[PDB]
């Protein structure tokens, strides 16, 4: 019942990460104009439904590992190690760029967390792993879209 | 231009209102334990969606009016005027209890904006009122425990 | 040869799964009173899952090169606990005893997982699965009573 | 009255189906060779069908006031036969040693139906269906002429 | 950075294993004949559909890692390490026999890579960890002796 | 049954042409990037399944005509008269360009194989005739985005 | 080229047949009266959609073959051979009988173009063999007295 | 009045008949990186205009007359020229189409300024279209 | 006024070759026995629904050309060029085999009718060419050597 | 002793169902005029049943140890009545003959069900159900009013 605390804490941050992410992901959708902003929409939409479920997968685990997932704004700014999204109603070319860097962060933490878990809660590692999969893939989608 | 500027601000306030709201529902969703707790799960769901999309409709007008909707963890706490949500792993009565409270101020705020518009924007008003309806009916349902 | 030791873990694991989707089918058979259906609505689906994890782990055994033993005599053989006592009763009563069964299953599954990191990651990724799912049904059950 | 005199049979008939179906899966994981999917395709519809019989004679013990034990121990205790022991083996084998298994079950299902004549009036007729159906499978299985 | 080049390198080698495989696989589909020969069909189609999938998967993965995949026949001979599948218009016990050995090659190699990535990129490892499960599964099934 | 062999030999050469085609096609799917890159995706998919289909159609044919179709890397190469596809991760207005070229040779040989089939087999010709249409068409589709 | 252009023409002439054919097909839908008039709409509706398809299939082909299918009206009145459906609002019969006569001079030309291509463009010919057999049924259909 | 109307309606019919022949025409002829953006914006609009013809045709049958829908009539009662543009780029065709629609929307606006003295019913069917046609032009002018 | 008279009759022989074939097929289906015997059922059945299908196409095509399709036991014995299926309740091998025999005849006759049509009727040709594809294919399928 | 001539009457019934559906499709490829689909519409689902009867009347000939003869020359042999005889002909002309067709079919079925009073079991629980839905069809004909 000791190590089960450390675990529930990495996942807690991750929850917030996802929440801020999927929140931001919606922010971009609304704030995109210029070129093929539709191509962006059709790219962000499924990333929102997914990143959203991730925050749900990550939540229930914390619940199971004897603890309460905090998914409120005030909460997801306490865990937040980085800063708010800055791009207003701008371009795809500036937005994808913004998102490129957002993921630079999400991708990393996720890694430096899957990396922190082996010895602790493996069932939880795999979760954050399968996630990193689609996480990293999307950040590429963002990149190719922009070359 | 300036009228549109203030309609936005109002709609920006509402945007955040909603965004905090649908983020809460999921929170109460992951943390509601109890005997018939699954009915809360069952009620949160259609709502979570309903709200998530209402946040969408308002972020359409803000942009329409030439202003940038802001639905990020900052924007929400920045123009907020309520607490977070104190309820953790708790009982059906516990959430349903504060969940009701949440929907009071939320509609209170809404009921104001709908009037704070009247003069200004008919269209954007004819919107928030509709929101107020489904926001009421739900609470009405939340208000009916045991 | 190497698989001859990993086959052991999985063969014990299977039988645990066989025990369970028998025991689990047992309580679903034996409950009366208050909330009748809500339980069969929660158990049925899990029943099918444990039969799944039974069928799967078995296959993985027949794959590594041994005859997966899945007969009653093959169960009690590797079983390391007493049978399931609770006969007819209520929901709050079975779910309570059911909780401790799982603690056992989870425990050993969790245990068997830690034992595989060095021998067969395939079989592990497969336990890792049943693990995370089973644990949900713990919390789930745990959360039906207050 | 005559109730607790009949139960000692519908139990050793519920467990009959239990040891029957559980063996089905066991064989299902071991039938190997040219037309092995042959066996696979014929076991699956029975497995569930025989599971449907474990149920029918599990409820008519709860209804007829009692608690049917569908657990490991509640099988090795009232087991009147021996554990199915065909390993990872050819269709040829399993189908044969599966003819016998069915013959014996249809042997009990014969004696018991007859030993429950001038007592119960519908339990016998429910049981008759299984005698009817379980028999039907043997035909198909007795097409072990390949 | 260097590591990613040695992950992409293994993943590229793995890719060619899937490409040669599903080509080989379909190839078999066309020449397996006899009595219950459709069995081989009914058996093969999903594996081909699956191996082809894994290809796209491990490919997209290399793409994600900053190296670009190679699905061309020159690229799969340029990093194979075994000769083309042999059997032509033959029997079930003939193809299945060889196809076993083929998969011996696949799995044995897939395992190598898993253990070899265990110290580089678990994400990619999860990817192979998964396939491995299925590949080995087919192997068993192929062993309708 | 001496001219049938000649037909087959043509079809086999056609076979490897398709195989190299669909492998190459997916190879571009995986590498094409830029703003409109998903567009190329969208055009390539229906083609890739189409081609894979032809590959099947032709083999089945050879096999029918009493010869044995070859679908392995060597085979593809052995009867290949062209250069391996050469673009890596690259722009649309690049992959389509090189892909435009690939197709000319495909269509060229497909025309040739047709004419050569004139006095040989109208059936094989009719098959190849069909493909030619969806292949020639696809190239227009390729040289329109250019 | 040298020839491909000639093909493009046989095909262009065809396109206008098709266009002027569905312009006309619709024309009668509008102008049909009488008792069993819905028996007509019933058969026309799906043929209109079909003949528009063909128009496309042909247009995209001309496009594939070097360029510029022309589908405007001044382009129809041009490479047309026939008059112009003169029938107005009339008996089902009054139309079917007339329409029957239209399909004649279409199949007639469509048959010419096929023969005309056995030596020029085998791929395109395949495309007009597809339509030929279809339109021809519809005329048999129309020949429901 | 409805022979002064069955005229305007017929002139309208062909405007729609020409439009949708000409529309499917630019569809076949667009080329360049994103000619599909056009393909994907012509399609529904093509079914629409065909729809519009379909309608104004019924109207001409109701007022007890004959809808003329053959190439003959179209060239006859029209007052403009064939769509000039062949295989050309998207900016090329969109510009032409944007110009094509003025004529059609402009003419339609006229038949509406007329039908107000004669048959509001049709003058309504026409108003409907005008707005929808007006909107396609908008959508179309969005190109850069 | 005669181009058809020859062609149509040419299609009628074809039509009856099918009407025969699909009953024979159905015949075999009621007469295959022994070990597994169902491999045949799963094989034949789809094929009958195919042949019965071809029976129409060609009948309709006969009907479309101007003459009348005669698909009654009368014609299928008259324009026949062989003898009835001579196999009763027998094994798969001796049956599937004898069925292979039937196909040789059906393909050879068709190939002939396909040639005869070269410069005569291409639509009726790219209709037989179509059947020959699936008819040859079956004969192969059949050949469970 | 009569066992061989009991099912003998079924082999008779067998071919009739054949001749019947073969006829149907013939009339089907030939019924024409204003409301010809009208006849098509009613004929299709019937052919299913009729062919099913020939499947059901064969699933029996087989069981009591006998070879079901379902070939063209088997019909004309164990036949009695007249080969059909109507091509491109009016709506009523076919319905009319399709009537008479069934009469001789209904007549015999009953004349056989009767000859099977003191003999076969499910046969006298079969040809009725048949004769039922057959006799049914016969009324469904009668050309409106």
């Amino acid at each position: 019942d000791k190590k089960a605390s450390d675990v529930a804490d990495l996942l807690q941050k991750q929850l917030s990460t996802y929440n801020d992410l999927h929140l931001t992901l919606k922010h971009v959708h609304w704030n995109v104009v210029g070129p093929n902003f539709i191509g962006v929409h059709e790219m962000i939409d499924p990333q929102v439904e997914l990143v959203r479920g991730y925050a749900d997968e990550v939540a229930e685990r914390i619940a199971t590992l004897g603890k309460s997932p905090k998914g409120t704004p005030g909460a997801i700014i306490k865990d937040r190690t980085w800063d708010d999204y800055s791009v207003e109603r701008d371009t795809v070319q500036a937005h994808l760029a913004a998102l490129d860097l957002v993921y630079n962060g999400v991708i990393e933490d996720t890694r430096k967390s899957i990396e922190k878990l082996e010895d602790l809660d493996l069932v939880s590692q795999d979760l954050l792993i399968a996630h990193a999969g689609e996480l990293e893939k999307f950040q590429w989608f963002v990149r190719a879209h922009l070359e």
